[PDB]
């Protein structure tokens, strides 16, 4: 069903915003994550932006959500093992949303499948950051 | 693969069983713990096979994802067996998040997580588990 290219483009979308966060822009990022901040998060938005502040969501909220507190280790490691660090929550998080919305839209194991091979045809934004891409 | 391959995966179907164990034989207690009148509660599968039901906190590193928050304030506004598809969806979605969070701590790469999600996928979710769908 198409539907399982449709919940691929959200994810794509998200990681796009958030490969951003950790490359394009990720002294913006940084500044941002002050680590005496509380909560702070990586957010991934479809249209390819991204957010340090919880967005607020109705209850339960109908997405899993990313790690909070991600920037109180920020300034003990060295900035590109703390940036690893993000995108190993992010990736998770991402895959996280992906399987919910297939099950929203009632994908069953097959579509399960097809989405996991498009998911894992692309390096992980771990592997995009550490230059192992 | 490597045996932290299937490690991993162990933690996952424990955790799962735990989870199982809360939306089925323990259902009544799991039902009764979510109080509405408590804050925002989260159902967690640990990989001894128990469940637990308890408040999020701000765990500062964060560590494992977290779970769906506030499932006791949607409890009384369902149908119960719909309430127990609901968490039962947000629960398999923590646990793939769980898992693939594990394998990337692990050092997992591409042919590490097929294999992982391959074992996953064999199993009927914890959604068509509650459901009747298998």
């Amino acid at each position: 069903p198409r539907t399982v290219e449709e919940v691929f483009s959200d994810f794509r979308g998200r990681r796009a915003g958030l490969i951003k966060a950790l490359s394009t822009d990720v002294q913006k990022f940084y500044h941002q994550c002050d680590p005496e901040k509380e909560n702070l998060c990586l957010y991934g938005l479809p249209n390819e932006t991204w957010e340090v502040n919880l967005p607020v969501e109705e209850v339960p909220p109908e997405l899993p959500e990313p790690a909070l507190g991600i920037n109180f280790a920020r300034d003990g490691m060295q900035e590109k093992d703390w940036i690893s660090l993000v995108a190993v929550h992010s990736d998770s998080w991402l895959i996280s949303v992906a399987f919910y919305f297939g099950a929203r839209f009632g994908f069953g194991k097959n579509e399960r499948k097809r989405l996991f091979q498009m998911i894992n045809d692309l390096p992980t934004i771990f592997e995009v950051v550490t230059g192992n891409a």
